[PDB]
């Protein structure tokens, strides 16, 4: 079998991707943030605290004929920004772009934390990082990729995110149509639950190559790149009148400014992230001062190449016995 979706930018910035999913029967249509750097898949529901919703669409196992409590299991996660959601679980068939899980967990969200709220346009993520880092208690339960894998025609997925434009996911295949030039692998660790890998190193602009052992994530659900001071102190110096703001809490630049293009190594291969990549926006509505798209990971204890850096590629999430991860320019 194979899935085939659409992935939608949440707004204007490229903040976030949604992606419809069919849950339940008849089926209740969620947009639902898949993020490769989470393992639970969680919706707004008819469970959720009633002031904590906002605009979202919910689940209501309730009205499908296919949901099953799964008695007793319990979930609670807290994300590198600081969110947080929890509530029970629920078996239910779960369909992505054609795609279909029976017996999925759908964790149902009783409590959901502000940021949650306040983005309407988000019903729950779909995690696709390794089903270690799922949060059910007292059985972890598996993500959708691990229950869908076998039945696949190869097992992966692939991520295609737009600049300031919709996106593909794709399950079971890779589309050969869909980047230029070759996709070159590279090896991944999952010790610590994550599609995690190691860079080979970087360029700022037109700068030469420097060759450097870069670990970090793939994660679909984190907006900016994070990379150590030092690069990203290097990629900055380049943009007249940038700096590191404490009280806004990162670099920010003029946003009368022409942005330099990153590169990043994969093996011998080179992914170049696009200057106009790296522009946030104005700080706060009308201001002059924009936000800037790479970030220090200094505190994080991790390196993530985020969706700055994964929409600037064809990214293959490979799931074989040994996984890996493929990278291609488009
Ligand atoms: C300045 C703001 C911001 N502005 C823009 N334009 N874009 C962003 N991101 C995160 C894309 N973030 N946040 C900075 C981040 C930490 C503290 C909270 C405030």
């Amino acid at each position: 079998s194979t899935g085939s979706a659409t992935t939608t930018p949440i707004d204007s910035l490229d903040d976030a991707y949604i992606t419809p999913v069919q849950i339940g029967t008849p089926a209740q249509t969620l947009n639902l943030d898949f993020d490769t750097g989470s393992s639970d898949l969680w919706v707004f529901s008819s469970e959720t605290t009633a002031s904590e919703v906002d605009g979202q669409t919910i689940y209501t196992p309730s009205k499908s004929t296919t949901a099953k409590l799964l008695s007793g299991a319990t979930w609670s996660i807290s994300y590198g920004d600081g969110s947080s959601s929890s509530g029970d679980v629920y078996t239910d068939t779960v369909s992505v772009g054609g795609l279909t899980v029976t017996g999925q967990a759908v964790e149902s969200a009783k409590k959901v934390s502000s940021s949650f709220t306040e983005d309407s346009t988000i019903d729950g993520l779909l995690g696709l990082a390794f089903s270690t880092l799922n949060t059910v208690s007292p059985t972890q339960q598996k993500t959708f990729f691990d229950n869908a894998k076998a039945s696949l025609d190869s097992p992966v997925f692939t991520a295609d995110l737009g600049y300031h434009a919709p996106g593909t996911y794709n399950f079971g295949f890779i589309d050969t149509t869909a980047y230029t030039g070759s996709i070159t692998y590279t090896a991944v660790s999952t010790k610590q639950g994550f599609w995690e890998w190691t860079s080979t190193g970087y360029a700022v602009g037109s700068g030469t190559f420097k060759s450097t052992s870069i670990d970090g994530i793939a994660d679909t659900g984190t907006t900016l790149l994070y990379l150590p001071a030092t690069v990203v102190s290097a990629y900055w110096a380049q943009v007249s009148g940038a700096k590191s703001s404490s009280s806004v809490g990162g670099y920010v630049f003029p946003c009368s400014a022409t942005l330099p293009s990153f590169t990043f190594g994969v093996g011998s291969a080179r992914i170049v992230i696009p200057g106009d990549y790296i522009d946030f926006g104005p700080i706060s509505t009308g201001s002059s001062s924009c936000f800037g798209g790479i970030q220090s990971s200094a505190g994080i204890g991790i390196n993530i190449f985020g969706d700055v850096a994964l929409k600037a590629a064809f990214v293959v999430f490979n799931g074989a016995t040994t996984p890996t991860l493929g990278f291609a320019s488009k």
